Formats: structure tokens, sequence, C-alpha cells
């Protein structure tokens, strides 16, 4: 924790005039004073819940905690009876802990690599807890629990993307796809109601805010096809019109909850033959180089950028980069078959896939971008991939960075960058 720097100094000075009770000046510790300067996310969470920043003195967040959010969130909803409580405690906890994710990577009290668990599995923990207890309200009002002669079926979800990867952004949609297996009441209306309250219950603003934006159009059939699909039509989509950029999609698709059963077996069985074949030719590679020029032309086409998602060597760069070698060669090697980005790339250079040069070169871009994108973020918790224009964002990032100013961030940020791009010009040359 480097001081303050004269920008944020004179920021402070503005803040403490206007904290509320119980928050004096007098109360607070050295690095509560930091936190709440570098996030306006952090100061209005408090300003609401002051016991929060209390509580985080009383109990330092740890790496690990994330392995208790299931029992904390089960905990709060005990005492919940009907959909609009529910939807109240899945608001305030995901405040409540995105709080204690912000407190943590602001003062680097854990890895990036940690805080990007604790999103994801924070995220994994809500959608789970909502499905679960919206599967119990509507077999309970609808037509008793839908089956397939006899055998009750369940809602499936996939996590897409970095939710899928285990790498969540701090301020993210969350991309998924609702699938069932095998009727009472009729087992496609049954579930696609489900699958509306589900939405509804994760992303609607109330007076508590919402859980998660929620965006369903990476499934089959995009956003004018139905809500969910039955395995059969799941299976007979991807077998008959799937391609290589769903295939490239696909790598990152988790279940959310529970991947153990018949029916999750099925669906990960779906997806192996899809997204990694075992006999790569000519047309395959090709398919790959005609994507990485589509990335390339998109590039070159918005000219100068201060996004750190899509500019020359940024987090979509890397990801393209990875997944590449995932699609080539995941087939003939297991170890390419992870869905989150960093135990490939450890793979990538196991395999000599990559140079050690290169493959460390890439993942210290990549969690430097990370934690830079996942900062910027956690200031107002809103999904920017662009650096800031003001002096006083630029001023927090740089300090929350280890850093001492804006210019040399931009240096150490540009050489990431640079690293990036040369590996993603060699790549599939």
């Amino acid at each position: 924790m480097k001081p303050l720097s004269s920008p944020l100094q004179q920021y402070w000075q503005t803040v403490v005039e206007r904290l509320p009770e119980p928050l004096a000046e007098e109360s607070l510790s050295a690095q509560a004073k930091s936190v709440l300067t570098f996030s306006d996310f952090v100061q209005d969470s408090v300003i609401a819940h002051p016991e929060w920043l209390t509580e985080l003195e009383s109990q330092p967040p740890q790496a690990d905690e994330w392995q208790h959010y299931a029992a904390w969130l089960q905990e709060a909803l005990c005492n919940v009876s009907d959909e609009a409580g529910l939807m109240r405690e899945l608001r305030l906890f995901r405040r409540r802990i995105m709080v204690r994710i912000a407190w943590a990577q602001t003062l680097a009290l854990v890895t990036e690599e940690s805080i990007l668990q604790q999103l994801s599995y924070l995220a994994e923990t809500l959608i789970v807890a909502a499905r679960d207890w919206l599967y119990d309200a509507c077999c309970r009002e609808w037509g008793t629990p839908c089956n397939a002669q006899g055998e009750a079926q369940p809602l499936l979800i996939l996590g897409m993307g970095k939710l899928g990867g285990g790498e969540l952004n701090f301020s993210s949609d969350i991309d998924l796809i609702f699938a069932w297996p095998e009727r009472e009441l009729d087992n496609a209306q049954f579930f696609t109601r489900m699958g509306q309250r589900l939405i509804k219950v994760l992303d609607q603003p109330t007076q508590d805010g919402f859980v998660y934006r929620v965006d369903m159009r990476l499934r089959p059939f995009g956003e004018s096809g139905p809500l969910v699909l039955s395995f059969a039509a799941l299976e007979d989509y991807y077998q008959e019109q799937g391609r290589d950029w769903e295939r490239y999609a696909m790598v990152k698709a988790r279940i959310m909850g529970d991947s153990e059963g018949v029916y999750a077996n099925e669906l990960r069985a779906m997806l192996r033959p899809f997204v990694f074949r075992r006999y790569i030719d000519f047309s395959v590679i090709q398919s790959l180089r005609n994507m990485k020029g589509m990335i390339a032309r998109e590039v070159r086409r918005r000219g100068l950028t201060d996004n750190i998602k899509l500019g020359a060597g940024g987090i979509r760069e890397i990801e393209f980069i990875v997944q590449v070698f995932q699609l080539i060669r995941g087939g003939r090697e297991p170890s390419l078959q992870s869905r989150s980005l960093l135990p490939t790339l450890s793979a990538i250079a196991e395999l000599h896939l990559l140079s050690e040069n290169d493959a460390e070169q890439l993942r210290v871009a990549y969690l430097f971008l990370r934690r830079l994108e996942n900062l910027l973020q956690s200031i107002n918790d809103e999904q920017t991939q662009t650096l800031p224009s003001d002096e006083l964002n630029r001023a927090r990032l740089a300090w929350a960075m280890d850093f001492a100013d804006w210019p040399q961030l931009t240096g150490a940020l540009t050489a990431h960058m640079t690293n990036v791009r040369r590996v993603f010009n060699e790549l599939i040359g």
C-alpha cells in the first residue's frame, strides 16, 4: 500500500466531510480510508450498511472465503418465504460479498487469481441458489415436479465465457444457456416459465438493485429462439449446424451447481466431440486463420484505442491464442480441455506448444490486464473495458496497481500488450 498521491488526498478530503455515522474519521483504519478513496461502489455500499466496513476489520477476507459462500447464503435464505424475499436476499448477498471482494482486490490482500475465483464462485452460488428455490416453488405451484415417464427432470444451466472459465469480470453480465433432459404440465412450457422467473429474479432492478444482468443471446437460435431446449434439440443443433465460432465459445461452457449425474454427463458428452475434434485437417486450420483475420481486421479498423479487452494485445487476443491451441490439440491432449485460461496456458507450456518465454509472458500479461480491468470496474461497479480519461480515475488505478503514476502504468501495460501482439501475429502463421 503506497500512501495516496496528491489527487487522491484532495479527493479523500472531500469524502470525509460527508461520511455518515457511525463512520467518523476516528473509527477508520488506514486501509478503510484508501478503499473508500479508490471505490465509489464501496463508499455507497457501506453508507447503507456500515457494519460491512466494521466487519472487514474484525475478520479480513481470506482467499479461500468462497468455500463458505453457499452456506452463508443458505443461512440468510432460511427465513425467506416468498419470491420477493428471495430477490431481496440475493441482491443483498451479491452486494455484500462484492464489497469484500473489492476490499481484498484493492488492498492486494489476495492474488488476482483468487479474486477471479471469488467473483466466479459468488456468481455460481447465487445462480444455483436462485435456481433451486425456483425449481421447488414452480413444482409446488405449477403441475408438480415435471418428469419423463416417472423420472424428475432438472433445469441445467451452462455458464459461458469468463463465468464458465471461472475468471469472471468484477462487473459482468452472466451469459447463460438453459436446457432440460427429457411432462407434467408439459415439460417445455414448464421450463420456459421457470427460465423466465429465474432471469427476472437474477436481473430485475428493484429497490435493492439487481444480482447480475443476464444475457441469454449465446443460446442456440440466438435472441429469437426458445429460452430453454431439450437435450435432443440441443444435441441436434450442434451436431448439424454447429460452427467453429460456436466450438470456440463452448470451450468455456461449464455446468453451474452439481456437475455429476446421468444428465450432467450426457451434456458433457455432447460437447466433447463437438468442441474437441480428434482429427484436424487443413480446413480446420484455415478456419482458425480466417477467425484470426477477422479479429485483426476489427482491430485495424477501430484504430487507436484505450480498450483493454478489444485493443491489439488485449484480453480478447490472449483468450483467442489459448483457445486456438485448445481447438487444435485438445482432442488429443486432455490437459487442454480445461475451461479456465490460466491452467490451459500452463499446459500449453508443458506440451511445448509455445516456448516458455512466450507462455510466461502471456500469463503475466493476462494477470496484469485482468487486475487492471477488474480494479477499474470496481471503482463504480460498471462494465467498462476502456482506460479512464479523467485525472482522478487514472490516479486511482496507478495507486492500486502498486505503481507511482499514470504515464508509468501505461508503459508497463503497453509492454505487456506488445508481447501478446507478437504471440498473436505468430499464431498459426
